[PDB]
């Protein structure tokens, strides 16, 4: 399912300088996604996976 993927990308992406790291790690939980202060960088990472979550919300082969 697409929440499902979703998990299964979030944990594929689980498996300033540290800003810049929690914003690339979003970038690169988004990207998996796509292609299948430390308190405000996680802030803008929460909201990123928000933004992916609300995106992920938004047979007959095989029976042939």
């Amino acid at each position: 399912d697409v929440n499902t993927f979703l998990d299964v990308v979030l944990s594929r992406t689980q498996r300033s300088r540290i800003r810049g790291f929690y914003g690339r790690k979003v970038k690169f939980t988004q990207d998996t996604i796509t292609e299948k202060s430390l308190y405000r960088c996680k802030q803008l990472k929460r909201a990123a996976l928000g933004r992916m979550a609300t995106i992920i919300k938004r047979q007959h082969l095989s029976r042939l």
